C-alpha cells in the first residue's frame, strides 16, 4: 500500500527532522513521487494531522493490548501505562520521536485532536480523574502533553542508551511524572 | 578568533545536525580546513567537550548577571534560576539546542563535568542542598540533568509560540519541574 508507504516514510522522516522534513525527501523514501503524495495528502498539513492519528491509533491498540484489569489502584494503572508507553517507545523509537513532534504542534485540527482522543476513551476518562486540572484546560492541555512527552522520551532515551539501569530509569522517570503532572 | 568562529560554526552545525555534525561541515563554515580543526581539537570528542564549557559559560555568565542571592528562599531562587534559563534559550536557541544535546551526549568527560560545575560553585551548592538526592547521585545525576533540561526546552518552545501565554508556561513548567525534580 502506498498511503501506508507514505505514512512509513513520513515517520521516519519527521522523527529525524521534525514537521520541518520535506515532502520531497518523504515520498522518495516510500519509493513515490512528490506528486502522488500529494495526491494522497492534499496539503503537507492534511498529511501531518493523519500520520498523527495513524501513530495514534497504534500506540493506543498496543496499549489496550495489553491493559491489566486487575489493577484497581489509580496511581499504580498509571504506572502500568507509563510501563506500556516507554515500551512503547522503546519498541518504536522513530514513531516516539515522530508522534512527539505531532503532538505539539499548532497544525493539529480540532477534529484531529477530538478523533485522537475517543480512540482510546478509558484512558482519556482515567487522565481526566488523575491529571491537574491546568492539563487537562482547553489552554494548557498541549504543554501538559508536551511535558509528559519530554517526560517520556527522556526516559526512554536513557533506557535505551543504558539498558543494565532501564528499570531505574522508567521507575525514577515515572515518579517524576507523577508529581509533575498528577493529582496527588 | 579562528578558534572561535570554529567554536561558533560548531554551534551552529550541532543545532542543526546534532553532535554527529561531521567536521568538515563545521570547518568548512569558519573557512578553514579540516585538518587545521583538527590542529584546534585533537578529536571530536576534545571539539565537543570544548564547545560545552564555552556554552556552559555563556549561560553561567548570563544567569549569574541577573542572580540576586539577597532572596533566602530555597523555591523562589530556584524559580528565578529557571526563569533565566527559560530566558537565556529563548534569547539563544542555537546555543541552547547545541547545548542541550552535548549535556546528555555521554562524550562529556569528568574533567568537563567538574569544569563545568566550577563555572557555577553557588549554583552547585543550591542543587545539592534542593534537588532529590537521588537525582544528585553520580548513578542519575545526568538523567536528571535531561529531565530538567526537557521540560525547561519543551517550556522554551511553546513560550516562543505562544507569548501571550509565555509566562504562564514557565510558570507551569517550573511547578512540574519543581514537584519532579526538588525535595
Ligand atoms: C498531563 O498529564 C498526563 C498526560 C498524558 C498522559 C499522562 C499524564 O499523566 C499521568 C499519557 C498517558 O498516561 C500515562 C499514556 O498512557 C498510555 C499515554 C499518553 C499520554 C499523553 C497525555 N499523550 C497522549 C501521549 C500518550
Ligand atoms: C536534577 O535537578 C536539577 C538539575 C539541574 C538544574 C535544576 C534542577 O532542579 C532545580 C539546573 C538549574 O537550576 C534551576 C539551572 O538554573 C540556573 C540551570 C541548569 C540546570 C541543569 C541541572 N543543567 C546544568 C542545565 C543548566
Amino acid at each position: 500500500d502506498k498511503k501506508q508507504a507514505l505514512l512509513e516514510a513520513a515517520t521516519q522522516a519527521i522523527a529525524q527532522s521534525g514537521i520541518a522534513a520535506s515532502t520531497a525527501v518523504i515520498a522518495r523514501n516510500a519509493g513515490v513521487a512528490e506528486g502522488t503524495l500529494f495526491r494522497y495528502f492534499a496539503t503537507k498539513d492534511e498529511l501531518i494531522n493523519t500520520l498523527y492519528l495513524h501513530l495514534t491509533q497504534d500506540w493506543c491498540q498496543s496499549i489496550i493490548m495489553e491493559l491489566d484489569r486487575s489493577i484497581t489502584d489509580a496511581k499504580m494503572m498509571t504506572r502500568f501505562l507509563w510501563n506500556s508507553w516507554i515500551s512503547w517507545g522503546l519498541n518504536h523509537p522513530a514513531r516516539h520521536r515522530a508522534i512527539r513532534q505531532l503532538a505539539v504542534s499548532e497544525k493539529l485540527t480540532k477534529e484531529t485532536e477530538q478523533r485522537a482522543d475517543d480512540m482510546f476513551p478509558e484512558l482519556r476518562d482515567h487522565l481526566h480523574r488523575n491529571v491537574l486540572m491546568v492539563f487537562m484546560s482547553d489552554e494548557y492541555r498541549a504543554f501538559g502533553d508536551g511535558l509528559f512527552l519530554a517526560l517520556a522520551e527522556t526516559t526512554m532515551d536513557f533506557a535505551a542508551r543504558d539498558p543494565a539501569r532501564a528499570g531505574e530509569y522508567i521507575a525514577l522517570g515515572f515518579e517524576a511524572m507523577w508529581r509533575a503532572l498528577a493529582r496527588e
